[PDB]
């Protein structure tokens, strides 16, 4: 009934467009693009909404003489009290930006928990809510920031945006999960699913596979500790989607690394279809006990490891089943040891396996924006505008996301560090992002100087040619520096 901290949220706004009501999310990125953006959620049952980047931890709630005694150096949420939200992917905190897209700042993540940027204070929406009181689930609230003394806004050229405004917006802070039971499947959770004991997994296959990445095996091996087969269960129901998972409960399944969603189709059968594509009956599927014919955390039902699932697609009542490297089907009988296990992927690796996802669609947009100008001079490039300012961003993000740790450390701890950097380094390798990040240096390198890429591009985007050349350089030598 309460909201409390180290509870996963969401800020959830609404908005009037065409005569019908759109619930939006509040989302950001964190690398390669602070800046926070509005996520539709009302179409869900079409078009699944890009939820991971949406979740937020309240960290703190304090109140107001609590935030000043803390600057000068699980509770329960309370009217006037200033909280801190911890993005769940990118570990940034929400804040109000110096910048601005008017007398509005922008809205987005920073990188460390410092000054007032970082709080925001919580008000009532109505006369049935007061200062002091308890902040109840369900609630619309008004959120204002500590620094700049502004509401968090829901704004609007055309399109649907957030801003730190004078102008107030009603916000719903849904939980998606609080205190959960230990060892079950929740919804938003990513995750491996085991086909017997001898490291056999489901998966897609590896990048610059003959299959486009749009068909789903069993597969042993090293794939177990790879990121392509990682996949994350959401729940066709929105509210409480991070609540636990039941038998029998319509959920659907997406693929970490390139975003796309398992599906049933008529022309190929069992693949995995991009979210545009990806509506309730192809995409819908849940856990079954057997094969027999058929608002809160709820009843705690599917263990990790000790529990054995079937898969059923919903709509056909087909098993998943199999055609070492089989081909995954949906089939009317499937077999009679299609039962699979669950095992929760810790966050260090569904960290970088969304990251992963995030750099090959932001590099391959860069890429084709390159291939639309390749052999066409201008006078006007005049295609779509390279994401100039994203890349930028994402090449230095991921430079000191793959920087060596400081030989000043202990060995103990530099050990550990190297590790976990070679690890880190290996999952991005399997993804082919070397192959990736050469494809972005040859494709520039086809231009003498920056004058002769202002031929073709333009002389604004010209201006950082050297400096994208020199980053793509620096990250590919971090991705390659051995760290043993």
């Amino acid at each position: 009934q309460f909201l409390r901290t180290d509870d996963e949220v969401v800020l959830q706004c609404s908005a009037t467009v065409l005569k019908e009501q759109l619930k939006l999310c509040l989302a950001a990125e964190g690398f390669g693009n602070r800046l926070c953006f509005l996520e539709p959620t009302s179409n869900a049952q079409n078009v699944p909404p890009d939820l991971a980047i949406c979740c937020f931890t309240l960290e703190q709630s304090l109140s107001v003489r609590a935030l000043q005694e803390m600057l000068a150096n699980h509770r329960t949420l309370l009217y006037g009290h200033a909280i801190l939200l911890r993005h769940a992917h990118s570990r940034m905190y929400l804040s109000c930006l110096t910048t601005s897209r008017k007398l509005a700042f922008d809205v987005g993540l920073q990188e460390d928990a410092t000054g007032e940027a970082c709080w925001w204070t919580m008000h009532p929406a109505s006369k049935q809510r007061s200062e002091g009181e308890k902040v109840r689930v369900g609630d619309d609230l008004i959120l204002v920031s500590v620094s700049s003394e502004r509401y968090l806004h829901l704004s609007t050229s055309g399109e649907l945006q957030v801003d730190a405004s004078f102008m107030q917006t009603l916000w719903n802070m849904n939980p998606i999960c609080s205190c959960c039971e230990e060892g079950y499947v929740t919804g938003g959770h990513v995750l491996r699913l085991f086909h017997g004991h001898m490291d056999e997994c489901l998966t897609i296959s590896a990048a610059d596979s003959d299959d486009q990445r749009r068909l789903v095996y069993y597969e042993r091996g090293a794939v177990c500790t790879h990121a392509r087969s990682l996949w994350r269960l959401e729940p066709l129901r929105i509210s409480w989607s991070g609540s636990h998972l039941r038998w029998g409960q319509p959920l659907r399944i997406r693929h970490v690394t390139t975003g796309r969603y398992l599906a049933l189709t008529e022309d190929q059968g069992l693949v995995v279809v991009d979210a545009c594509k990806a509506h309730t009956k192809a995409t819908s599927f849940c856990f079954r006990v057997s094969k027999e014919k058929l608002e809160g955390m709820g009843p705690p039902e599917i263990k990790y490891g000790e529990s054995l699932c079937f898969v059923q697609h919903v709509a056909s009542g087909l098993w998943l089943t199999y055609a070492l490297k089989k081909k995954a089907i949906l089939h009317q009988e499937g077999h009679m040891d299609d039962a699979l296990f669950l095992t929760r992927c810790q966050q260090e690796e569904s960290q970088a396996a969304r990251m992963i996802h995030s750099t090959a669609g932001l590099y391959n947009q860069f890429i084709k924006g390159l291939d639309s100008f390749s052999g066409k001079p201008r006078g006007p490039p005049a295609g779509p505008a390279l994401p100039i300012e994203a890349v930028i961003l994402s090449l230095q993000d991921l430079i000191g996301y793959f920087e060596p740790p400081s030989e000043e450390l202990q060995h103990e701890e530099k050990q550990s560090k190297l590790r976990s950097l070679r690890n880190r380094q290996s999952l991005f390798q399997e993804e082919g992002m070397l192959s990736l990040v050469l494809n972005c240096i040859d494709r520039l390198n086809v231009y003498t100087t920056a004058a002769h890429f202002a031929e073709y591009a333009g002389e604004e985007a010209a201006e950082s040619w050297k400096e994208i050349v020199n980053l793509l350089y620096e990250l590919l030598a971090s991705l390659i520096r051995g760290n043993r």
